């Protein structure tokens, strides 16, 4: 009943997409995974794979969002047998909303604690840094250590602080006894959801202004951190270890599939955020150059974050008289346990720590805003009533996210966080992108998509894009699923071992999504009236062209549609 | 858009109201509380108080439900400043839906376990009766005991079975570590919610047929149990101890307020079930005689259940060579721990146990059906859309009840059950009935209510009913509220002591209801347009007569309305 909330400037759309793509996984996971699989020789399988897993699919979604001007759920009007895939992604970006706002609360506790001349992670004592009875010592200032991994050593002050204070993992023993939510984490999550609501209460009108600071400050932070790190003793060793080209790392499962998963999870394709952001652009906008630029900027950001992180790791290895392979870390530990440990060593640690934690806050906040905006836009385009009462809908979404995140802020919330992240994110987003690629390239057809893009922009996509859409991307989005299913390992923490029922609950969530897609399939199949072929023709044809089912001219049954390149 | 679902026969309405009024509190709580406060001399303060707390208020609600043909929420169109009270009760009957379906799962586990020639509660051994290492012995068959209360002795087989098997309280240590829900209790609760949905999916059309067996079988069960118990050694001692008139029990807080609360909680006024059941009757139905008959039948049922329970207690005291005061018990323990212990002693324990547990199932099932029907009818009359999709609404209500009852079926679910029951039921229903009485007798006026009843039935209520409506029932309710607030004790189990934060959460739920009523008050005050008096006149006048605010003729501001008797 009103024109759609088009972006005021395309710069806002670009900044939003970049802030969604750039994530903490580019900071903590990209450098370690790059150094593990041959160092610099990790880039050769990366970019090529990146190209596929980065260029068509993203473009496709963008093009989809540009052509089918709707949310993630109701974007499948061209093929009604895949709207469940539009539902699952909305649930996906919801499951990634429960635990990823707890990681933002972790960057706010550290920010509040950094407003002190003496940082708690510097040394031992009752600056909170809740200590264990088992010899809370100094890293290297007073006593040394031998034959131990500095990454997982939990007896340093910067490693005791994080766990014991923020997570209170000592008070818990596993997911069987989660305990009670931390009141400090509760207040941090309240502040997080409050700023999320205040940034997403009035639509993309506010988010396009917030992404100006949220998507540009981390770049300046990383630049200043690199400038400071390059002028540090021992950082050159870590930098040389980072870009150490080992071309003899030809093992497939170790390098290739890992790089593919890294690119696919870093770029963010499969949460509905891309379709939601592209549904707010003008019909004449060029989404091809936008997708290419966003992918290149994401890769450059990951590369410079890896440079900074490995310079810090080399500085730590030189200052602690240890090798660089030991300080190599990935995950929340590298950004919360090990990086503040290095920040505390340099002079003026307050400014560096405050800036680093504000950057960490912004990186998570942009991705959370993108995910919540995608969910809200999808559920509003699915049911138009919620589109009118956007304030109450956003408030309800944020409150449900806050209430369902209490299990991730409790004494044993890190276990639930890891379970949700791994199982939900991996399996759900893999199945979702596989179904999306199949539906767009086989049921709707690559020829129709190319014609839609030609209607959008004057230039038609080349043969390479269609070949990657139809035969390459669906082949590299099913191989990864088979590898993840076959090479699945039981859920394991640093030392804690998850009982079988936790893994069964994770696989139950995965299967819930992967049946909810066929649940909507069979729902659309049964909710129709007619014969078998008549029912099948109302789910593989465009809805706006459903009258063609009455005229009985269906091309999906024809061989030319399946053989169209 | 359609005629309301009027009851097919008034017999169905009577059976539904009787099955809602008759509850497990009449079975386990009424006899013990009657014997405690002077025995038979407990009846003299009872009935008189009963009369007030039984006759007008109930009648009022019924009359209200007969005049204002709507649910519990939207019954305050005569005074829009009290619809929040119609909301709170819907929440009340919801908070009593979470834990009271777990008590029904407790009567289904015992029913399934009773389908065996050798009952597990008869003796010790690995017939499940999960035993503790601390000397699992026989009650009196092998060894004796001295200076111990048989009610709370948890080392008998019938006392170890209930806790360790059904609740698994040994695996828990309090509300701080609730644990995981029991899969057997999970299946029992699934069966319970399934039969509740299948009985309430098509409205009162099915419930009126279900109450035929649900509200009449417990009476035959109690009759057969009395006939069996009177012909038992030592039952005469317990029967004489039951009706032992001690007229010197003149202490007020011990007898009077306890009997008042007993009547008020046993009759069920304050859950919205009465208004919901009266909104489905014909406009010419006589709700006065119906209310009187239902109250009298409830009292007679409580009396005969007390007779049967105390005959069983006397039999146990004679068979165990102990006094009758020791076996006196109230709550779930008397019906689950002590009564099956007596059933196992007699020959043919299988039939008696099966019949007793089917009666226990029906007693809880009728009350749960009444509460859920009240909630559904209220929320459907509040929002008419949910009235059309009644199947999906009932399914969602039952599923939310099942999901929010997992905290009451876990290893420490009995603590959450007691917390919810005590705090929510007591405080919320007290404040709700107080606000209802005040709004009906002071804002709407007893004269208007009497005129509405005269329009309903030919006879106008006498002066006694109006005097009890205006000055006696509200004052008695306020006195009970003040006593409950002042004489409040910290939450305590048999031996476990609740931490302060559990009591704070209970009082937080209580205060949530007792602000949600003023929340709707201030919402209606602010959502109006006009001056102060103009805004106030749109919340204390009938909605259908709101045009009188334009004509500026308001009687609530006049003194004749407040002085009307
Ligand atoms: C782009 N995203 C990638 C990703 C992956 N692959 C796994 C877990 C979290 C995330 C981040 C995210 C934040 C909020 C909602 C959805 C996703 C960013
Ligand atoms: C009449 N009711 C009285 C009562 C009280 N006073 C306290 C707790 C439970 C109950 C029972 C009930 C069952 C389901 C919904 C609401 C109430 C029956
Ligand atoms: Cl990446
Ligand atoms: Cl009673
Ligand atoms: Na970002
Ligand atoms: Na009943």
């Amino acid at each position: 009943a009103q024109p759609r909330e088009t972006w005021g400037k395309k710069i806002d759309f670009l900044l939003s997409v970049v802030g969604f793509a750039v994530d903490l996984a580019n900071v903590w996971r990209f450098p370690y995974l790059c150094y593990k699989n041959g160092g610099g020789a990790f880039l050769i399988p990366y970019t090529l794979f990146l190209i596929i897993a980065g260029m068509p699919l993203f473009y496709m979604e963008l093009a989809l969002g540009q052509y089918n001007r709707e949310g993630a759920a109701t974007v499948w009007k061209i093929c009604p047998f895949f709207k469940g895939v539009g539902y699952a992604v909305i649930l996906i970006a919801l499951y990634v909303g429960f635990y990823y706002n707890v990681i933002i609360a972790w960057s706010l506790y550290y920010l509040f604690s950094s407003f002190t001349l003496n940082l708690p992670w510097t040394d031992c004592g009752h600056t909170w840094n809740s200590p264990n009875c088992t010899d809370p010592k100094l890293l290297n200032g007073s006593v040394l250590g031998n034959h131990t991994k500095y990454s997982k050593y939990k007896f340093t002050p910067a490693a005791e602080f994080y766990e014991r204070g923020v997570l209170h993992l000592h008070e818990s023993s596993g997911i069987h006894d989660i305990g009670l939510p931390q009141w400090q984490l509760l207040l941090c999550l309240m502040v997080v959801v409050i700023v999320l609501y205040f940034s997403l209460w009035k639509g993309v009108k506010t988010s396009g202004k917030v992404v100006w600071i949220t998507a540009t400050l981390p770049y300046f932070v990383l630049f200043v951190l690199l400038v400071h790190g390059v002028t540090l003793p021992g950082a050159s060793n870590g930098i040389n270890a980072y870009l150490h080209i080992d071309f003899y790392r030809l093992k497939e499962a170790t390098v290739w599939i890992d790089a593919a998963t890294q690119i696919f999870f870093s770029l963010g394709a499969g949460f509905g955020v891309l379709i939601a952001f592209a549904s707010y652009n003008k019909f004449d906008n060029n989404c091809y150059r936008d997708a290419l630029l966003t992918s290149s900027i994401n890769c450059i950001t990951s590369f410079v974050s890896g440079f900074a992180i490995f310079s810090i790791l080399g500085y730590m290895a030189h200052e602690h008289k240890v090798n660089i392979e030991d300080v190599a870390t990935e995950g929340a530990g590298l950004v919360f346990i090990l990086y503040p440990e290095a920040i505390s060593t340099l002079s003026g640690s307050t400014f560096w720590a405050v800036v680093f934690f504000v950057m960490l806050l912004a990186l998570g906040l942009d991705s959370s805003m993108g995910g919540m905006e995608a969910v809200i836009t999808g559920l509003a385009d699915d049911f138009q009533v919620l589109k009118r009462h956007r304030k109450l809908f956003t408030f309800g979404v944020t409150f449900s996210t806050f209430l369902l995140a209490l299990f991730c802020i409790t004494k044993g919330g890190i276990y639930v966080l890891t379970l949700l992240d791994t199982f939900a994110a991996g399996t759900s987003i893999l199945f979702a992108v596989l179904m999306e690629a199949i539906g767009v390239s086989w049921f709707y057809g690559v020829d129709r998509f190319s014609n839609d893009i030609q209607q959008m922009m004057g230039f038609r996509p080349g043969l390479y894009w269609r070949l990657c859409w139809k035969f390459v991307s669906p082949a590299f989005l099913l191989f990864v699923v088979v590898v993840s299913i076959i090479n699945f390992k039981p859920l394991t923490y640093d030392d804690y071992i998850f009982p079988p029922w936790a893994n069964w609950v994770g696989w139950g969530i995965a299967l819930s999504s992967m049946v909810l897609v066929p649940i909507y399939v069979i729902y659309k199949f049964l909710s129709t009236q007619g014969s078998l072929w008549e029912r099948l023709a109302y789910g593989i044809t465009p809805e706006n062209e459903h009258h063609l089912v009455a005229q009985r001219d269906i091309r999906q049954f024809q061989l030319q549609h399946w053989l169209a390149i």
